[PDB]
This record gives C-alpha cells, structure tokens and sequence, in this order.
C-alpha cells in the first residue's frame, strides 16, 4: 500500500531519477546521499543528506564505514522518512562508500518500522577493480541480513547484453536503468493498472525466501512478441542461476493496450514451465500506452541459496 | 580445551571412526545417528541414536525434515552430551536426511552452551543426482547460520585429485577422510604436539568471521617437500577460491621428526605471500612418529563472502 523507494548513493540516485522521469505510479521517493552536489541532481521531492557533520557534503570517500556512520547518525531523519511504509524498496550500488554502507543500516531501519524491505543491487563492474568488487561483497552480505529479498543485478552481465561498441557512460546509465527496472517490476504490478494486479500479500510470500534473488529482462515486438519476451526473460544473462533453481517466481509482462489476456498467461505459462514444479509463482500484467507493438517482460527469481552456485 | 567431535549421519560417522582408528588426540568423541545400524558400526565411545521413537532405529529416509525432528526431539541428550565444551566441530555429508537436518540443530546447540563451534561437512558428489545436491544446499545454508565457521568439502573435487579408475566406494572413503583431515587439522594444532602449537584464543581469532569457509590439502616428500607441499595445499582443488579471498588463514604443517623450524616458517612464508595483506594468518606444526619423508600442509581458510563466488 504505502509504497517507498529509497536510493542510496549515486547509482540508486539515478535509478530514482529514472522512475520519476518515467512517471512511475504509486511510490513515493527518497534520495539519500553524503555527496551533497550529487543530491542536489535528485529529482525526489525528500532529498536526504545523510553525515552532514562527519562528511561535510563530500561523500564517503568510497569507504563504506563512512557511509555506514552517516546513515547511522541519521537513523531520526530516515526513521521518520520511512515511517508507516508497508513496502521500501532500497536500491544502491554496492562497491562505494555511501551504497555499500548506508544501504543495509537504511535496510534494517526499514524492516525495524514494520515494511516488507526489498533491496535491489549492482555488483559493479570488474573493469572497476578488485578494491571495488570486494567492498560490493562485504555490502551484497550486509545488505543479505538486513532486507526481506535482496535482488542482485551483476554490471558485467550487461556488457552481454548491449552492444559491444557501448561507451563506458552509457554501461553505467543502462545498469541504473536495470536497477530501475527491479524497482518497477514488482512496484507497477501493486500501484499500477492491467490487467492483472496482485496485492501485498501475493508478492509478500515469494518475497520472504531465504538465499538471494536474481532478475531476468525479455524484450519482443511482433506477433509472437509474448512466447518471445518470456524466453529473453528467463534465458536473459542477468538472471545468472537457471530459475529451476528458486523458491519463488514473479513475472510482470507489461504492453500497450493491445496486449492481452492470453499474451499474459502464455508468457507464465513458459516462464512456469523452466521453473521448479513446487516454485511459489504469483504474475500480473500492466498497461504502458506508450507502447505500441513492443512487450517487457521482467521475471524476479527468489530463494537462491548462494552456496549451491559457489564457483 | 575440552573439544568434543560429534559426527552426525553415515559420513559423519565415518569421518570419527578415521580418527579414533588414527589415534587422533585430546579429543572426545560422540557419534549420532538415525539409524541403528549404522551407528553399532561407530568405535565412538559415546552412541547416541536420536529420533528413536520417530524413526524407530531405521534412519531419516533421505528426508532432512525427519533428521531434524529427530535432533529436536533429543535436545536433552544432546545438551547433556556436549556440556562444558570450549570447542565442538560438528561433522556431516550433507544431502542426506540425518546429516542435512539433524547437524544444524546440534551446531546451534552447541554454540548456546558457549562452544566455539566449527561445521566440516561435504556436498554430495554429482553423481547423487539433483535432488541430494539440492538437499545438501539448504543444510549448508542452516548449518552457515548455525557456526561459528562452516568448512564446506566439494566432493566432486576429490574427483580431480584421486586416480581416474578410482570405485566409488573409495571415492566415499576419500571424501570421509578429507572431512577427518578438515577436524584434525585444526584439533591438532590446539590438542597435540609439535614445534608449534597454538592455543584456544589463536584459533578462535580466524574461526569467527563471516561467509564460508574451505580447506587445502599438500603431501609432499623429498628435500624440498615443505615449499610443494604448502603450494600444493593452496593449489589443492578442494580450496575452490584462491585463499587471498579469505579474512582468516590457518596453517597446519604435520611431518615426522626430521621437520624443522626452517620448513615450517617456509611452508608459512608460501601461504602468507598468497594470502591477503591484511589476512589474519595463524600457524603450527605436529609430529607424528609414523610419518618418515612425508609431510602434510593443511590449510583451512575463512570468510569467504558466498555472494562474491556466485557463478
Ligand atoms: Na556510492
Ligand atoms: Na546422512
């Protein structure tokens, strides 16, 4: 019902931004930062600078025990910006100061108020460094212990996806819109109107696994644009485990108005089929007029345990 | 100081029956089990079937929610067995019903008596088929919540190091002895003696960081034996991340009694230049008279964070 989306840090600061300008329904919208320049480009109405005293507006210095201390010497302000949500999504980038660190005190805040607290993650890139990647570790675990499902979306695993001419800008901007896309995959399918919706207590169960979560994205336009999109979706390299492998499934197929019923429950009924015969699976679809001919599909897989994909 | 070993299940079993016909030291030992049978095989001076008026002797069928039922049922017994431990290592091959379900809740009652509580355990071989490697993982996963440090033994890696024509059978009995080795490497060190021992709070450092933890076996003969069997040790298969991915770092060095300081400090030297910077190393050495030319380099390596190692 009272839905927040809260982004810590620069890269949940741009997955915000991109939410707004997309006039994404029914949430309401927290940007948190130490970086009080890169705040001040927040499009969200609460703009929340955090270690006003220990970091001066500078930001964390890429150390997360600095954005750690500054989300806590804040924990009045984000208690009162979250208070009485039901559901807060906290999306960040792992490998910084301020993500790394603020995110999972942000997190627990938010499971202490009583919210069903999914966060949703990049693990950042390797050209990035070893530095990067192991800090993105020590958040990814903190983050784990702290939010009711966490969705973890690996950079590198774009670099698959787009084109390999892609700017190394435009690789960050699409990671921020995949973030984005974890957020509003599950947000729509509650605030937004489609055909189908679910309710809080539909998403709350497969959103209560243990392990971690993975998401997948299909895209398709045509006449078999559903089989097409469900098959990207569940194939897609974001989605990292086959989804045999969780414990719960939900799929949002969003269209124009010229989707329909039977384009929904043919894409579930494939994205069923790849997954394990007890999975918990709850689907639902929206309407974007902005869409002509083209469909997404996007498909959150919950319950991984994270020693059975041990390298 | 006490160290009790407590082995649950038939790999478990097996893994105490290889000490006790080793002579292994300063070590109590206690053998549980669902089935009977089983357990009348154990040279364990304490037997304890759990689960005997829900399984009537017969063992868990494959199914951890019996294995742990079973525990739960004997709480009592087990408490009273453990009683006053400083240090218990729980071991088990997970995947099966005893093993899976029942060490978890033995772990977590050995660390509220106030035991530094180690798991060794092995994941089943392939081989077992998907439903045993499935199993196998949401024991790991309780058993990680459960510890104080899980060391986890891939199996299939002692594929890689035993010969090509090796049965099955043996393959087993390979697998069991590298779980012995996980526990006496480290109960030696604290227990038994040698150039270098190390006491209690030396150990407790390493063996209470987060994530996962795994081990690497070196033997080594000949006048360089020290330096290849410590690369060996780090290079093993078992060891399925490179050890600079670990917070903590022990090393045990056993060998007769022709092992010297210098090789010791040189085996050391080896892991240290591969570990991380800031790895928290502790290490020592044990004779054994029955050892002539050969040495053995264990290491046991912790705090590997599972998210960083997702395929
Ligand atoms: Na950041
Ligand atoms: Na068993």
């Amino acid at each position: 019902a009272s839905i927040k989306v809260i982004g810590v840090g620069g890269g949940g600061n741009n997955a915000v931004n991109r939410m707004i300008e997309n006039e994404v329904q029914g949430v309401e919208y927290i940007a948190v930062n130490t970086d009080a320049q890169a705040l001040n480009l927040s499009k969200a109405e609460v703009k929340m600078q955090i270690g006003a005293k220990l970091t001066r507006g500078l930001g964390a210095g890429a150390n997360p025990e600095v954005g750690k201390k500054a989300a806590e010497e804040s924990k009045e302000q984000i208690e009162e910006a979250l208070k009485g949500a039901d559901m807060v999504f906290v999306t960040a980038g792992m490998g910084g100061g301020t993500g790394t660190g603020a995110a999972p005190v942000i997190a627990q805040i938010a499971k202490d108020l009583g919210a069903l607290t999914v966060g949703v993650v990049t693990r950042p890139f390797t050209f990035e460094g070893r530095k990067r990647q192991l800090q993105a570790a020590g958040g990814i675990s903190a983050m784990k212990e702290a939010v009711d499902t966490l969705i973890v979306i690996p950079n590198d695993r774009i670099l698959e996806i787009v084109d390999k001419n892609t700017p190394m800008l435009e690789a960050f901007r699409e990671a921020d819109n995949v973030l984005r896309q974890g957020v509003q995959g599950i947000s729509d399918l509650i605030a937004t109107p489609g055909l189908i919706n679910l309710d809080f207590a539909d998403v709350k169960t497969i959103m209560s696994n243990k392990g971690s979560a993975l998401m997948g994205i299909g895209i398709a336009t045509g006449e078999n644009r559903a089989a097409e999109a469900a098959k990207k979706a569940i194939s897609s390299p974001l989605l990292e485990a086959a989804i045999d492998g969780a414990q719960g499934v939900l799929m949002n197929i969003t269209g124009g108005t010229n989707l329909s019923l039977y384009e929904v429950q043919e894409a579930a009924d494939i994205v069923a089929s790849a997954s394990d015969q007890d999975v918990n699976m709850i689907f639902g679809s929206v309407i974007n007029e902005n869409l002509k001919d083209e469909i997404v599909v996007t498909v959150i897989a919950t319950g991984f345990l994270e020693n059975l994909y041990f390298q």
